[PDB]
């Protein structure tokens, strides 16, 4: 059943490496971690904050560095998203991070940064739920948050998706993406979006006009090698007001893939409404009949 | 000398362009009717009353009409209608050697348009930061939009600036710059900020929340070679909400620029208000004391 989740092995680390916490939403993920079982570790500056970030840029590396010198700790579960962890990029002690033993890190919205860079550094990630999802469909919301502990035990490997127009046909390669905006807004940068030849290119947004997701998306596939993309597969884009626009927003991502000659996928069951299921970032995965399956 | 409201003649003929967002018939119609109580002698482009959802036509429509103002031999300017979003697009098809081979025929506007800006400065073409047309057919107003032909005739050439942080020498360099968010969205791609050694960078931006200003700055000045500018100098920061965050905006810009050591000016009268005086745009610039002046 997928609202039960799997015992965690080990412990898992909690960092706030984008926004501030509210102290009521940090307790109340916290009881829920401790009604499952989960054992953690919680970061030290996890409660700053630094305008509308989690802490200084020092404080949030000194969080997520402590997360990779603890032994016992088997995944690295982002708390929020929001804004900020792509300004720790520079701060990284990469060494560090690929000499511990293996810990996915965990989240999705801005956290989509750090993940590709965790990609492009061969470290293991997992675009899903952060963890004060825990502490605020709603069925849906609940499965989405059980799918982190059975992603990292390895019992589930497989999510449904729909294949917009084109031909029947197979894709296999790396998955990498998330948030349409935080990965448009780190082009040009350091934590420009690992795109590595064949990859299926997930895309989810939030809040946004249509004109702001063109203008992101041009920006993105601008940025990387789009034309050797094996696909692009959208999950969600939830609270995007349309504002009497002639063109849905599936007509015009149509265009795009159209452009770069290709395949287009649609509907899986990832981003920022009540479908939010977890699924491994940079591993291979193939798009075949009604799925996307690792 | 004469009162800022006061027009200079622009002779030849002014190419009026829609290279970005669709135009409203009767804006275009006022404006038309401004142009001629001022005795400009104006082009249409075939196109720019062409829709393709909230873009002003195709790609291919749009170059056709850029293309057209460059072949025409009369044009002495060519004069943005419009911003918004949009023309960042044609940079992959434009003839740079059949907009070199024409006559000087600066490149007017602001907002999105600051992109083609960038582009043309760096493809040694003259523009100007300014109103777009459609400014016209909508005292400090006024005065913004009699500043374009008092540009081009070479009237004027200073704006008043306030120091705000870092050192306090004269700085020399090409005014680069425009709206933030614009710019930002083109890090990564083939129309990236023109960001030579030593220029001014102006930014100025409307409606948005600080924590999307900090995330587009960050990206900007990550994209670009930050540390080798001359300054940065803020028009308006229009209609952006402060909503309870702890930090100004001031001090946000001022901690940026602080990390990069580069100084920092503000109350540039450029921007989306009311205040939006022309500035020559690739033009050598001194930033001293109150004043900016070319």
């Amino acid at each position: 059943s997928d609202q039960t989740w799997q015992p965690i092995d080990g412990r898992v680390a909690l960092i706030a490496p984008a926004s501030a916490i509210a102290t009521e939403v940090l307790e109340a993920t916290l009881r829920q971690l401790e009604v499952h079982g989960v054992d953690y570790h919680l970061g030290r500056h996890v409660e700053a904050r630094y305008r509308y970030l989690a802490g200084t840029v020092e404080q949030r590396l000194e969080d997520l560095h402590n997360a990779f010198d603890m032994p016992d700790i088997t995944a690295v579960w982002c708390l929020r998203g929001g804004y900020g962890c792509g300004q720790l990029l520079p701060g990284l002690d990469w060494g560090r991070l690929e000499a511990a033993s293996p810990r996915p890190l965990i989240g999705f919205a801005d956290i989509s940064v750090l993940l590709s860079a965790f990609h492009r550094h061969g470290l293991p990630a997992i675009h899903g739920p952060v963890a004060t999802g825990l502490g605020l469909e709603q069925q849906e919301r609940l499965a989405s948050l059980a799918s982190v502990s059975r992603l990292l035990a390895g019992i589930d490997h497989e999510l449904p998706v729909q294949h917009l127009g084109g031909h029947k046909q197979r894709v296999e390669g790396a998955l990498i993406g998330g948030n349409l905006t935080a990965l448009a807004c780190m082009a040009g940068t350091l934590g420009g979006l690992h795109a590595p030849a064949g990859s299926i290119l997930v895309l989810e947004d939030v809040g946004e006009p249509y004109y702001r997701l063109e203008r992101s998306l041009w920006q993105l596939l601008e940025s990387i090698d789009a034309r050797q993309l094996g696909a692009i597969c959208l999950g969600s884009f939830t609270d995007c007001p349309r504002k009497e626009v002639a063109h849905s927003l599936e007509r015009i991502f149509g265009e795009y893939a159209a452009a770069i000659e290709v395949p287009l996928y649609h509907h899986l069951p990832s981003g920022h409404g009540a479908q939010n299921r977890a699924w491994p970032y940079g591993k291979t995965a193939v798009l075949e009949g009604n799925r996307l399956r690792w």
